[PDB]
């Protein structure tokens, strides 16, 4: 993994990543105009540099998105191909951090930093579990 | 609207609302932990500012989310209470700019800022119809 390294990764949007579905239970998102939901390219955007972190993860480990500070500057129909590239811009540890932008062919729709820390999945999940009702 | 105006909207989190389920096409994100996703989190956010806002916004009119700037800082499994605080820092021609935070009744979950534009609903969805491939 080295600081300035590109990953990149690329995904054609479908009908059911528009804002309707990512909250079917919210009565303002149901009729919402049918674009790519900033929920989702987080998301995506995450998914991104999940996959170009995983050659630093030891067995037994995970990690956690623990921040992101993005623009959404565009609207995506479906059928456009949201590709992320994921910049990473520091590894300390459990610390890793990377600057994301996507772009979806034909307009650049958004662009920040994400944050992740890498855990314990067993113990992370023993927490999780002592706050479950 | 009110500047420095909190306005709260809480959600109990089901089982679709974690990790796999924000793409269940990723198997990276199969294999997470059973907690709540930052992508739905950044929407829960945007749905309390939609809120809001929605008296304030003339017929057909809606908004976008442009930026969002947040931790995520604790992790929520499904059954617990998600509330989310959004408060109005400023608004200026058709941008309005939010002081967004959630708590899951037990932690703080994350914190930091969103921004939203008003659109006409019509001609915007027109405009993204014309970019539909």
């Amino acid at each position: 993994m080295r600081v300035g390294e590109r990953f990149t990764h690329d995904f054609v949007v479908p009908p059911h990543k528009t804002v309707r579905h990512l909250y079917p239970e919210s009565p303002e998102f149901a009729e919402f105009p049918e674009v790519f939901a900033t929920g989702f390219m987080v998301g995506l955007m995450e998914w991104a540099c999940v996959r170009a972190m995983a050659p630093y993860l030891e067995p037994g480990e995970g990690s956690l998105g623990t921040a992101i500070c993005v623009t959404h500057t565009a609207a995506t129909p479906p059928g456009l191909t949201v590709t992320v590239t994921a910049e990473l811009r520091s590894v300390e540890g459990r610390r890793l951090s990377w600057r994301v932008s996507a772009h979806d062919g034909v307009d650049e729709i958004g662009s920040g930093t994400h944050e992740r820390a890498v855990i314990h999945l067993e113990k992370f999940n023993a927490k999780v579990r002592q706050k479950t009702p």
